């Protein structure tokens, strides 16, 4: 490590810690040492001196090791909670769709937080009570073993036994609530949170009273679980208080049954009062140290198993890359469904040569944006297989293929930043001409000219702030910047108007030579002039082949052609 | 109905304080005891008194301590479950353009704070404003009364270097907990904001930068954090090196009044037992005060984020609207949404009762922000907006807002079942209600197809959900909804035209006395429309049916002619 010295100077600290408690029984060691009037004249401001002494900087060194170890340990605890978050953001962009589309942000942010908080916690408290409250309790029973005292041992580590085990239970009840109180306030979180992102949703039907009444049950319900958790909490600590106090009674009662007015030894009266009233705290504190450690330990085992969920698509070992001299798309065989339970495209099968604009056209819920996805491996198909270029999809890294290819999605969501930053996520470090070059082509030049601040505009969150229109013309403007060999097009013109449209797909038939498209839509008067036309109907491909022969044979897409045509 | 439980918790702190001004009687007794001779019943009943005394006194402590805090659960949790609700409730209150131009993940940190600060704000308050005051009142009057004069003076002026010290270190600090706090939320924000992205990154790849970026702000917050937690260190041992002068200070003032003895049997004792039983509250209430300043900070920034003016409020004792003959008329409305760009400037038209009206137009020439300010989303810059003849602003939000039913361009589902969302159009609605909507929106057999059917989840913003099968949900609703006046923003882009066909024959069979208004550029859905609107640069430039859209050779007649163009 290049740190390691750090973490010497704080356990070094940590043992500097001793120094108080070791020069605590040392001013009643030196004041019992003399019997009567010790030191009369010259000694007694000395041992004035040394009773101040010892109590003031002791006090004041133990509260200035505290904050020293914990001013020098900020830095090095502060680096591990970036390094955890940082895996832990990567670990869940890593995620599969599946997961992040029937996710519940609430209840994951509630996870997250709980996890990173309390490992933090842990791994503070593993290093800072775990080893000084050992060295302390072995040195009081090395210092009662070397005494007379055999009794005291023995009956030390049995009420010790009886502390751990009565810790241990109601420890196990403690985290029997626990388990409910998170669970609630997770759902509670989720509720709200859900509740927030559907804010237009609540101004349109106007259900502000009824999000803001579930949201009540939900609070009111963690309320009271965590009322039950805290109770069991208090109770565990009114157990451990009547242990120690117990073994504090029972030593202060042997200590006077040994001697009455007088003392035993020098030191046995004072020095075992004193490491009572220094020893209360450290039993208080193991409990507690159980507790947090079994608790930590439970939500970390609960994030982690959340987080490391086998991710559905991954790569084969030592699988190649992507190698697309002729973009071609290849269906064989394909059958896929979401859930078991409904199977959403049955046997599939088509070919796209290199350099075809192809168009995929059928019913509401056929299942074509279901091809975009399995085209970019979000999803293994459970029979049949994919093949780009005459390469099988899953046998090759997920990386070259899905830089090989870009999509434009059906739902577009845009970062909360500029139109340009949006644009140049494009491709990395992307050059102005690039952007500029993709918004003449998307149909944003004119648009972005005539704004005040137009490339600095924001958009807002998901890019709403953006019409519909400008919206669809940005992504496809990000789309291009990338510069794919395939380019998908899923109902990206829905919102556009038919003359940006006509621009948008002149250009493209302007420069675009080299790249093999597929595009679905609806709106027929847009895709009539493809190469060809897949008609597909509850996930089967029942019509192929150019608009002029597909109006001809009098099938599924010269109905659809000639209802669209009505007026 | 609970002031009896915190007035129960008040008595366990003075039972508290009855045991820490017990514990130096019992020790003036011990000593009392000390000087005058005992014999074998005295010696038996001092040990005992030892013994009892201390365990006694030290587990009655550590129990009444359990005990307040098992008695104030209830309270402490009532007062955040009530601050969470009107939180949640002022933060539904706010405008569009705060929930449009937000960053969530800054907002979601600042409600945190605030809400997990208060709580202990409150428990420290009702912790440390009584028994400081107590403490502080009993302790002054007994050295006051009994003890010297120069004694109260040295802790009144070391109590003003205590507070002096704190005030300085706390304005050192506030500096350094702001950028702290300002960090972290930046940081949650960036990262929230590339999570919802996910499908971006994964399609361009990016992982690498996002990670990067977001691990930039992570060190930027780790060194904010690092630097405010070392200066609550100073703070820390700025005020132990007070407190413990002080504790010294007084030893060494009781040892003056005597070497060997004590000037009165009871001083020194009451001394010495009053500083080991002050050590705590002196250091307690520094903290509680850094964590009282902290928080009054956080919750005074988070209501001022909350209270900011909401742009949108309805005219003091407002009347309701009574829609007899539902018409919307637009009088020369000029908006924009930001004062430097103005996208809808004289704008005026009708749409009559019972109409099936359509607005088509270029593209960003202002369709959803006419359903935007329909709705009151905004107030407009000039001009009025008319139903049945009544102004908008001049009426209740909510008799408005329910008296429209709006499908919005991008429509929003409850991460729930279909049921439920479809059932949100109206509080308890019927399953008959239900069944309908979905009867009329073309779901009824897609719903019986379905496994599980009407349980289904859709996901996160019904994302599991197909294009079309979202935009018919988003129809169900607002035909659960059942308003006068029916907008759709660009509803069926996502549907064929045959669902958009056997729907509207649907609403055209049922639907009589509902006005209609539709916003589409697909002229194939709206060609059989009663009147069309041709919108251009935020002006209606053209109104009529279609085949005399079509006879003028106009704007309307351009785009058909482009539409129908193969
Ligand atoms: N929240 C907002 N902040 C800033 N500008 C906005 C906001 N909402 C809309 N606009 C702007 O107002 C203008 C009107 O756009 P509008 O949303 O009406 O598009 P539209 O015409 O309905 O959709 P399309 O462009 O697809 O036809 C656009 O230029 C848009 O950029
Ligand atoms: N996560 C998921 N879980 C279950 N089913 C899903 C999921 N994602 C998609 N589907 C199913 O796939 C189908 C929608 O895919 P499809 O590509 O047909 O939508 P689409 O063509 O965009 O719809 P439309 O044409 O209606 O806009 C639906 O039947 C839907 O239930």
């Amino acid at each position: 490590a290049v740190l390691r010295r750090r973490v010497v100077g704080a356990i070094l600290m940590v043992l500097l810690g001793k120094a108080t408690t070791l020069a605590l029984p040392f001013a009643y060691k030196k004041a019992v040492d003399a019997m009567t009037l010790g030191g009369g004249a010259q000694p007694a401001l000395t041992v004035a001196l040394a009773f101040v002494l010892a109590y003031a900087l002791g006090r004041f060194s133990g509260v200035l090791f505290d904050n020293l170890r914990n001013i020098v340990f900020e830095r090095v605890g502060q680096d591990a909670t970036r390094h955890l978050a940082e895996n832990v953001f990567a670990r869940l962009h890593k995620l599969s769709l599946r997961f992040h589309l029937a996710r519940r942000t609430g209840e994951v942010t509630k996870v997250i937080e709980r996890g990173t908080k309390s490992i933090d916690t842990m791994l503070y408290f593993l290093l800072f009570n775990i080893a000084p409250t050992v060295i302390e309790l072995t040195a009081v029973i090395v210092i009662f073993w070397l005494n007379f005292g055999l009794g005291l041992v023995t009956a030390t580590i049995l009420a010790v036994i009886a502390y751990v085990w009565t810790t241990r239970t109601i420890t196990e009840w403690r985290t029997h609530l626990r388990e409910k109180m998170n669970r609630l306030d997770g759902q509670a979180l989720a509720r709200a949170v859900d509740s927030l992102l559907n804010y237009e949703t609540v101004k349109y039907f106007g259900a502000e009273s009824r999000e803001e009444a579930r949201y009540a049950s939900a609070a009111r319900a963690y309320a009271d679980a965590a009322v039950k958790s805290e109770n069991s909490l208090g109770l565990l600590n009114i157990a451990q208080a009547l242990i120690v106090n117990l073994l504090m009674a029972g030593a202060m009662a042997w200590t006077v049954y040994g001697w009455s007015q007088g003392k035993l030894t020098v030191g046995d009266l004072v020095f075992v009062n004193t490491y009572l009233t220094q020893l209360f705290r450290p039993l208080d504190m193991l409990g507690m140290v159980y507790r947090t450690i079994r608790q930590g330990l439970i939500d970390m085992a609960e994030m982690f198993r959340l987080i490391d969920t086998h991710i559905e698509v991954a790569d084969v070992p030592n699988a190649p890359a992507l190698v697309v001299n002729r973009p071609s798309v290849t269906f064989d065989n394909v059958v896929f469904g979401y859930d078991r339970d409904r199977e959403i495209l049955h046997g599939l099968s088509f070919e796209v040569a290199a350099g075809s604009r192809v168009a995929i056209v059928g019913p509401s819920g056929a299942g074509k944006s279901t091809i975009a996805r399995l085209l970019f491996r979000f999803y293994d198909p459970w029979e049949g297989r994919i093949l780009i270029d005459g390469q099988d999809i899953a046998h090759v890294t997920q990386t070259s293929l899905r830089a090989a290819l870009g999509i434009v999605p059906q739902d577009s969501v845009l970062f909360n930043d500029t139109i340009g930053y949006n644009i140049a996520y494009g491709r990395d470090g992307a050059s102005r001409a690039e952007v500029d070059a993709a918004a003449k082509g998307a149909a944003i030049a004119d648009f972005i000219a005539r704004l005040p601040q137009g490339y600095d505009t924001e958009v807002g969150e998901r890019g709403l702030k953006l019409s519909g229109g400008e919206k669809q013309r940005v992504a496809i403007a990000r789309t291009l910047v990338k510069n794919p060999p395939i380019l998908l097009f899923d109902e990206a013109c829905s919102a556009l108007d038919t003359r940006t449209e006509q621009d948008i797909l002149s250009t493209m038939r302007a420069v675009a030579s080299h790249r093999t498209t597929i595009s679905i839509a609806h709106r027929l008067s847009t895709i009539a002039d493809s190469d060809t036309i897949l008609v597909l109907d509850q996930g089967r491909l029942a019509e192929q082949g150019s608009h002029l022969d597909l109006l001809r044979r009098d099938g599924l897409y010269a109905e659809m052609w000639a209802r669209q045509a009505a007026e």
